[PDB]
């Protein structure tokens, strides 16, 4: 007494959303969110699908070779949910919406009285270069963000669990490097 | 005369692989490949699943409200395949395996007689900073790569379609910035 067309519609919709998820380019900010939105729906759909599939086996009574598989599926989904919770915790720590949009491992962040800056970053490095200027923008590795306040002497590389501290040593003006309308700030990791 | 348990096994396996795809962290190189490998399998599974589902409708004869949906699915999958082909073309242009592993929009590349360097990059910027040194490594935005040869005066930002040229202006030594065992190279985009 369980419908089948609902299962087929759900799997078709999951295919649609997952296929569209591989088409959205991650260049502009809003598209990023849209991509995540699509992903979210896809994720939900997947859950529904597999959950519904389990119910189908309940009608079939073939749980003997599938209970381990579905336990693994639910365990991995639970780990994914914990990962989303940790992502929200990192968002709260970085007090900006950037961690949800981007998939970077680490986030270079710093606070000002009027704005908070959070930029994606791949791995912990012994030094970090912040490029201002060219409508001033702060960009790291191509990831850019609008300028509203000046830089800070100390910045924090935030992660899921650990956080590192970076201190400014050298500020490079245009007259030093020769690049027009661009200023470089150099930070290095401190040890305590 | 078409099996159903094959469909349920395929959708369960797709759920397993897609759920595991959201667990692999993108920190070390090999994991990256593994992630893509999993993704690849997931993608294939998805195709199979939806393809099989279409065949099921062939048995049902309910193509009236589903032919548009499956045409959209196949169109998006074809666009995804074209995207993979363009990714392989960009890999050949960058003549290294980095573009397959990473998901960056652009790739900063340069050739030497003994090695070719290709580093992920987010967006086209008016300037680029290459950080050498700390076992010397070249790292942009946290994405690091082993050092085997010296830098080049000209580097290329490669994309799916267009390519930009970046020329070196300033090289920052340790004695200038104060950072120990780290050297910074400054490039800017040229106009022709």
């Amino acid at each position: 007494s369980l419908p089948f067309g609902w299962l087929i519609v759900g799997v078709a919709l999951l295919a649609v959303f997952q296929s569209a998820s591989k088409i959205i380019t991650l260049k502009k900010r809003w598209q990023l969110a849209l991509s995540k939105g699509v992903h979210f729906v896809c994720n939900l759909l997947l859950l529904f699908v597999t959950v519904y599939s389990h119910l189908l086996l309940v009608a079939a009574g073939l749980e003997a070779p599938f209970l381990y598989l579905y336990a693994l599926v639910y365990f991995l989904q639970s780990i994914n949910f914990v990962r989303i919770i940790m992502r929200l915790w990192l968002c709260w720590k970085c007090r900006s919406k950037n961690p949800l949009l981007y998939d970077a491992n680490y986030f270079l962040c710093w606070h000002t009285n009027c704005y908070d800056y959070c930029i994606p970053y791949n791995s912990v490095t012994s030094s970090i270069v912040i490029t201002s200027g060219d409508e001033h923008d702060y960009q790291i590795g191509g990831y850019t963000e609008k300028w509203e306040s000046g830089v800070k002497d100390c910045v924090v590389l935030h992660s899921y669990f650990t956080s590192d501290y970076y201190q400014l040593y050298s500020t490079q003006l245009s007259t030093d490097t020769g690049v027009e309308h661009v200023t470089f700030f150099i930070y290095n990791k401190i040890v305590d």
